[PDB]
């Protein structure tokens, strides 16, 4: 895009490597990111500690945008580098004035928002609806589509943890264990530590 | 003004209680604003419960998730609580408004950006909480809210127990034994009219 070409002309760019946290949950919001590089998980957290993944975000994707509407709010969520980064940053207050110059560019950020909000209604859903089983079934499939997915003989090969499988669909490791057990005899998956295959 | 300018480019239409304005699966190509009155946004499972994901009242856009890309479906059902007074625009012409003032677009994009914020929260919740934990927190965000009133003993909600239910996923009967058990906790009062939510 020119369009994007432009709302980047305006930007500062920096390089994030992989697990350093972009944003933490709390902080005081005042600036817009967008990535140019490489990818990130959003996630909250429990009492305890636990995470829970609300979202991973790509290349092409915005964050930090849920500040800019109402000042004087906190960042809503914890960004993390799940591989090495780059991100260009702009003060809400110049985005604000680009949005003026040129409101193209606040609809492509508000087509972004409306979509997560689609995606994460269908997590309410998913975890108010499904057992444990169906959830971990149903992220394996999503997974198995996923670009970095291998294809293999008998479907396609991904690579995650039991850990982070737990995040995703709010369990904890062991539990993802015993359901990865489950879905092996009954012949749906194979599983070599962080390497599954999805049969197809 | 600036509302007042919107509205004047809309159809405005009445609905009656409990009449659905949204269908989930309708093919997504216009705009809502609601003028009067308040109404819930709704899914379902496969055996036809409702989990409500939001209430939306006087002054919110409805019916914007597909406003952003060509072809989209209503992801929701949204049904009308009390009677509603909705103006109704083509995403059309919102989008030749958005050109005059983009300050439309800004409140609208808030209104995601808020909706985006309650529902990873859910997600936590649902994640993170068992079905106590959920009405628990349901109480207190409810005690939060402008139209809980100042009590003695905490804040006072107007709430049945159905809808709490509808809200945290589990049925009314279940909301009524854990509510009473609250109340034994000395959390809340409940053998009223309505719940006060103590400390709140
Ligand atoms: N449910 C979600 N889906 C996708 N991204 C999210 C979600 N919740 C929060 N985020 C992102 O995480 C960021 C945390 O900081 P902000 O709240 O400023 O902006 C937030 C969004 O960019
Ligand atoms: N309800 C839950 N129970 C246990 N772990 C959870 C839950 N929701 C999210 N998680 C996270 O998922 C993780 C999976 O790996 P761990 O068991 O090390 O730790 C777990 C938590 O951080
Ligand atoms: N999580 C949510 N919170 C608030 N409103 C929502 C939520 N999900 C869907 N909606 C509203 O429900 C409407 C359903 O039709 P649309 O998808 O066109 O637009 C949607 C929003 O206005």
């Amino acid at each position: 895009d020119p369009t994007l070409e432009w709302f980047l002309s305006h930007c500062h760019i920096h390089k994030y490597p992989s697990k350093s946290t972009l944003i933490h949950q709390g902080e005081k919001a005042e600036t817009l990111y967008y990535i140019v590089k490489g990818s990130v998980a959003v996630l909250i957290k429990d009492e305890e500690g636990k995470e829970m993944i609300l979202s991973y975000l790509n290349q092409g994707d915005f964050i930090g945008e849920l500040g800019l509407f109402e000042e004087g709010q906190e960042r809503s969520a914890w960004v993390r580098a799940k591989t090495a980064c780059e991100v260009a940053e702009i003060s809400y207050k110049k985005f604000r004035q680009l949005i003026q110059v040129n409101p193209d560019i606040l609809m492509r950020l508000s087509a972004q928002m409306a979509r997560r909000l689609q995606v994460t209604s269908e997590k309410v859903g998913n975890l108010a609806f499904l057992d444990v089983t169906g959830r971990i079934a149903q992220t394996l499939l999503n997974l198995a589509k996923q670009p970095d997915a291998m294809t293999h003989p008998d479907g396609m090969q991904i690579k995650i943890t039991r850990q982070e499988i737990g995040q995703i669909v709010g369990c904890s490791r062991e539990t993802v264990g015993r359901i990865l057990k489950m879905l092996e005899d009954q012949n749906l998956i194979s599983a070599h530590g962080k390497t599954i295959v999805v049969y197809g």
